[PDB]
């Protein structure tokens, strides 16, 4: 769910003109490291890590310091910034170091305007993890690149069914999401 | 107890011709920045760390990275080199890693021939840790400077009551010490 996570982010930011390409393993100039979504638009390449909670908490200082790191540790393959995406909120301590190092931040709700409450709710997209589905649905939805109820929906139940779902959970998955859709 | 361990890593290094300072919050370039261990000798000037566990795990990759980002953050109040103290062992990750950024490290047994088992064990040490002491207690030695087993010999009671030890709880801290020192 790194992996749905990496995927919605992903997705977000090809609507917004970025080229992405999720869940990557570079050699960095010391050791391997891990980058959630790698993003390019016009030039610029954002080095991507989420750090999501399902309580809530902060993302933090020590978080915000560990991927300055990493992204020190891969900058030579051509990395402009790197950037951290939360569904909660980055403490102050985390907004000033970012600010200072020169860390890109979208949370929940920051910056202002930008935030993931935005992306999602500007376009009107939900989640597929809103729907009624275990963890291996999910993960078969989103290796399909399903990651929105929109999705479901328009690859359609015999899709569905390649992928994995048996004809029943095939059409009560597409029902689920047209009702999330048409209960808004 | 980050609190005994900076003190007992002071104390190890003093041992050694180092000057220290222990629990030193510096305003780093960005943030504020805790430093366990601040050591110098003859113009070198380290920044240490302590990174143990009570249970038998690694001190990894992501400890080591945050430390490199620590050290960048503070590096500009004169520092040569980050340095981090653990009581087990490094990753191999987080070994590859520190060669290749400049972190120097000392576990329990490395690296070969300085790790803290042959700091302490080289001089006949015993951490007050291994005492039937109370972390109230505890603190009131260490406050004291009192870190190892000869440190309660050589305050002697009545210096064990100025810190706030019963007469009776004196006696018997001090006959426990006795008994490591001379029991092994
Ligand atoms: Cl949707
Ligand atoms: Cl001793």
């Amino acid at each position: 769910n790194l992996y749905f996570q990496g995927h919605m982010v992903a997705r977000l930011l090809e609507e917004h003109g970025f080229e992405t390409k999720t869940n990557v393993i570079v050699q960095g100039n010391c050791v391997e490291q891990e980058i959630d979504v790698v993003a390019e638009r016009d030039g610029e390449r954002y080095m991507i890590e989420c750090k999501f909670h399902n309580i809530p908490v902060y993302t933090g200082l020590k978080e915000a310091m560990y991927t300055y790191a990493r992204f020190l540790d891969v900058e030579k393959h051509g990395f402009t910034q790197p950037w951290i995406f939360t569904n909660t909120k980055f403490s102050e301590e985390a907004k000033k170091y970012a600010g200072c190092v020169g860390i890109k931040l979208t949370g929940w709700s920051y910056p202002e305007k930008e935030g993931i409450e935005v992306l999602l709710e500007s376009k009107g997209l939900y989640p597929i993890t809103i729907l009624r589905i275990d963890k291996e649905v999910l993960d078969e939805l989103v290796r399909a690149g399903l990651v929105f109820c929109r999705d479901v929906v328009s690859a359609g139940e015999e899709k569905l069914r390649e992928i994995g779902l048996s004809a029943k959970k095939a059409r009560e998955v597409i029902a689920e999401a047209k009702k999330v859709i048409g209960g808004s």
